[PDB]
DNA sequence: AAACGTACGCAGTTCGCG
DNA sequence: CGCGAACTGCGA
């Protein structure tokens, strides 16, 4: 099983290293024969001799063209003749490529910015994560001592915990009486002991939660101060910090650092993504969170450290359990895309599409298009196109509603109508499909590049869905549900890739053709279910819609819905399929992209509501959730009105605990780059003036106090809140937090928003 | 050296124009 | 004052 690939430079020459795990043994295979290259298109072949003489320089090394070779390939399906230029070192390509393109006889260059290790995996047809090999795993987490106004890693690490199949243990340099706690003398001995544990265990995978941005960077800075060689790699190397665009990632040579945070972020939809919320969402059991303030107080006073050690232990144990379930899912995606697990687990949907396209293009001798230059990139940003059809929702609290949607609308359209840049307006074709409204033609004589690959993706999702319904184990049912959803967003990401300004296979014509077909098919289905089956579509968004039959039983609606699915699916062509996704006894639709429904099991599912959004206090989210229950479950508008009255009265009389009034908002940039100052920016700017380090990603937890001025003038960081000297703004939390979310709900159901709050 | 898939949306805060 | 625009953050 190929784990990963990289390259090292040995005497000025690159050596490909293939990290593998075969027969329970970790092995490194060395390849010194692979040569870097890129392509160049010439006006006349006679100029290849002058192109060969082009040189460049790279930190003291003269770069020359090692060897050239003319090859016949295809560009967007059309035959093309290009020159393959070979070089000694992969870093020769960045140094010389601009000078080669600048030659007047060179029309353009291609495939000049593909990493050397990834190029090796593609050109050798090597697929990582293939086979039934078992990878050894070890999760770990750290607990630190923090104070406001300090620099990163200024305080020491207090505990290092780790967990595998043998259990979880904690290393610390203070005496904590717990059987899973090993006590050393100093922070240095604690770090060195953890380094020994990893070396003796020798795990293939190191599991963390947000280790890319916290745990590894913290251990690194501490090791520099204490003068510790943090040799976590199997080659003895230290963890290397890389920069994937605007985010940081940490690799450990010889192993795979599996950071669960970017995996869970894309796999599960949650309001917050703390480790505690993630563990409960997957396993159903709660996990206690111990904050940095309690950790600092327990360590410094010396009292209550057993609770900190248990929290640190649970961190490693929970991270291992989560890593056990999600590694096989991400391992399959690595097999599907053909990219290492380390990159796949953190890669964006766009790069996951492009890397698979790059591999398939090589297999088909298709020359890859380039990433756009600066002019073309900004040109693509300035152009857009129409998207999905969103109907203005009908007002009211409705009963006996079915939800019908397409199985995979955009991928189904791409395959059915052969939407591909190599098929767009292709001359001399014997059959083509014309997109409505936008009029783009797409050849149907041969399978397009992208349509020929989307079919296998949709097949993999249907196999996962088949095992999903058959599985009875509730856990395994949930992971497979997560897994097939990841395939859906990947296949759906092929459409968005057509409109991604940085995409190699950029095709705005392909993108708007997909959405135009999507708008036509959803509007056709809405028209047919209303005119032929007497339904009334209440709300529709892109690929699905909600609709009941006015004054019909639950059974009458279910039977007529299945009757319509038979009629409409016989009419719909190709791979397009409308599905029966659910029946809901009650439901209402506030605005576009905002709704709430309840099934026959009293399970409430919502979309775009304030309960799942950041920036609303808990007293507002909890009140909306209770109003949701009174309307959907009990059909009791008066009860929902009484709930809001009881809440606003408790707020006016200062009987609500201030912890439920905390608003959380994230700082997204450098504080100097904010053009407007809101409540969370004003609190951040005030904290930064006191020495607090505010960075992009810092979550501001503030509470609005009773006072004067704007809301930002009255807001203060909640850690500075003292209930003995501060009085929270009861009028603000009534009028601005609690009322608006429920006011819009009661208006949308057909009821006045008047007299919802308590008044004297 | 890589680099957020897309369009379609809502809604809070601030603040100036008419 | 009322409204809307700008800014801001994020949810098929
Ligand atoms: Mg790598
Ligand atoms: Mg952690
Ligand atoms: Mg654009
Ligand atoms: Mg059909």
């Amino acid at each position: 099983m190929i784990l990963d690939t990289d390259y090292i430079t040995e005497d000025g020459k690159p050596v490909i290293r293939i990290f593998k795990k075969e027969n329970g043994e970790f092995k490194i295979e060395y390849d010194r024969t692979f040569e870097p290259y890129f392509y160049a298109l010439l006006k006349d072949d006679s100029a290849i001799e002058e192109v060969k003489k082009i040189t460049a320089e790279r930190h003291g090394t003269v770069v020359t063209v090692k060897r050239v070779e003319k090859v016949q390939k295809k560009f967007l399906g059309r035959p093309v003749e290009v020159w393959k230029l070979y070089f000694t070192h992969p870093q020769d390509v960045p140094a010389i490529r601009d000078r080669i393109r600048a030659h007047p006889a060179v029309v353009d260059i291609y495939e000049y910015d593909i990493p050397f290790a990834k190029r090796y995996l593609i050109d050798k047809g090597l697929i990582p994560m293939e086979g039934d090999e078992e990878l050894t795993m070890l999760a770990f987490a750290i607990a630190t001592l923090y104070h406001e106004g300090e620099e990163f890693a200024e305080g020491p690490i207090l505990m290092i915990s780790y967990a595998d199949e043998e259990g979880a243990r904690v290393i610390t340099w203070k005496n904590v009486d717990l059987p899973y706690v090993d006590v050393v003398s100093t922070e240095r001995e604690m770090i060195k002991r953890f380094l020994r544990v990893v070396k003796e265990k020798d795990p293939d995978v190191l599991i963390t939660y947000n280790g890319d941005n916290f745990d590894f960077a913290y251990l690194k800075k501490r090791c520099e101060k204490l003068g510790i060689n943090f040799a976590l790699g199997r080659d003895g190397s230290e963890p290397k910090i890389q920069r994937m665009g605007d985010r940081f990632a940490v690799e450990v040579k010889g192993r795979i650092h599996f950071d669960l945070y970017p995996v869970i972020r894309r796999t599960i939809n949650l309001p917050t993504y703390t480790l505690e919320a993630v563990y409960e969402a997957v396993f159903g059991k709660p996990k206690e969170k111990v904050y940095a303030e309690e950790i600092a107080q327990a360590w410094e006073t010396g009292e209550g450290l057993e609770r900190v050690a248990r929290y640190s232990m649970e961190d490693a144990k929970v991270t291992y359990e989560l890593g056990k379930e999600f590694l096989p899912m991400e391992a399959q995606l690595s097999r599907l895309v053909g990219h290492p697990l380390w990159d796949v687990s953190r890669s964006s949907t766009g790069n996951l599409v492009e890397w698979y396209l790059l591999r398939k293009a090589y297999e088909r001798n298709e020359l890859a298009p380039n990433k756009p230059d600066e002019r073309e990139y900004e040109r693509r940003l300035r152009e857009s196109y129409a998207g999905g059809y969103v109907k203005e929702p009908e007002k009211g609290l409705w009963e006996n509603i079915v939800y019908l949607d397409f199985r995979s609308l955009y991928p189904s359209i791409i395959i059915t109508h052969n939407v591909s840049p190599d098929t767009l307006n292709r001359e001399g074709c014997k059959e083509y499909d014309v997109a409505p409204q936008v009029g783009h033609r797409f050849c149907k004589d041969f399978p397009g590049f992208i349509p020929s690959l989307l079919g296998d993706l949709l097949e993999e999702r249907q196999k996962i869905k088949r095992k999903m319904k058959a599985t009875v184990d509730l856990l395994e049912k949930k992971l497979l549900d997560y897994r097939q959803r990841r395939i859906k967003i990947l296949a759906s990401g092929y459409y968005g890739y057509y409109g991604y300004a940085r995409a190699r296979w950029y095709c705005k014509e392909c993108a708007e053709s997909v959405t135009a077909w999507g708008r036509q098919y959803i509007e056709t289905t809405i028209r047919e279910i209303e005119e032929k089956f007497g339904f009334k579509v209440l709300y529709a968004d892109t690929d699905g819609f909600f609709a009941p039959i006015h004054g019909a039983d639950a059974e009458t609606v279910k039977k007529k819905a299945k009757e319509f699915l038979d009629y409409i699916n016989a009419k719909l062509p190709g791979l397009l399929e409308l599905e029966y996704e659910g029946f809901y006894k009650r439901g209402f639709f506030v605005t576009k992209k905002k709704y709430a429904v309840i099934d026959e099991e009293d399970k409430i599912t919502t979309g775009g509501l304030e309960i799942v959004r950041r920036g609303w206090s808990e007293i507002a989210k909890e009140t909306q959730a209770r109003v949701l229950e009174a309307l959907l479950k009990d059909g009791d508008v008066e009860k929902a009105v009484r709930i809001v009255k009881e809440v606003t009265e408790k707020l006016s009389k200062y009987e609500v605990p201030p912890e439920k009034l905390v608003i959380h908002e994230q700082i997204t940039r450098d504080l100097r780059d904010y053009k407007a100052t809101g409540p969370h920016v004003a609190v951040a700017k005030r904290l930064a003036a006191r020495g607090v380090k505010i960075r992009p990603g810092t979550v501001i937890s503030y509470i609005v106090l009773k006072g004067s001025g704007r809301i930002g003038d009255r807001a203060i960081s909640f850690d500075e809140f003292d209930p003995a000297k501060h009085k929270y703004d009861a009028e603000y939390y009534i009028e601005n937090q609690v009322l608006p979310p429920v006011e819009r709900i009661l208006r949308a159901c057909g009821y006045r928003k008047e007299d919802l709050r308590y008044q004297k």
